[PDB]
């Protein structure tokens, strides 16, 4: 098929390409299929929605920016996505671009099982990862 994007212009998809949030993403229920686009020779990947030109969330992989990053993920995460045995995942933190005053999602990252086409906003529990981490600390 070919659909609009926020900031690629007009493309084509194949159904190979796009991955199925069967929970949606919260604030977003409804929209349950997304392609993962490259900006490209930039960091940054577009969660973008095949039913809406206009939804599109700024991906980083976390340790880009947050070397000591680390998630464990629960069993009903793993049974919700279906990741088993050597099935392949894939990790993401949705970006707030303010580029100085910008925050990273760390408490809730993006979750996909490649292979399934399966994704999830996934939210940690019992850590001290917050949804605004600073890109940049006030510091510099």
């Amino acid at each position: 098929g070919k659909i609009a994007t926020k900031y690629h212009g007009d493309i084509e998809i194949h159904e190979k390409d796009i991955v199925r949030f069967e929970q949606g993403i919260p604030g977003f229920l409804e929209e349950k299929q997304f392609v993962l686009l490259q900006l490209e020779d930039t960091p940054f990947i577009i969660l973008q929605s095949v039913n809406t030109p206009a939804l599109g969330f700024v991906l980083i992989e976390p340790f880009s920016y947050f070397p000591t990053y680390e998630i464990d993920l629960d069993d009903n995460t793993l049974e919700q996505l279906q990741i088993t045995g050597e099935q392949d995942v894939a990790l993401y933190v949705i970006l707030t671009v303010a580029f100085d005053d910008t925050t990273a999602n760390l408490q809730a990252p993006i979750v996909i099982n490649v292979h399934k086409r399966l994704g999830k906003q996934v939210i940690l529990t019992n850590t001290n990862y917050k949804t605004k981490h600073r890109l940049f600390p006030e510091k510099v």
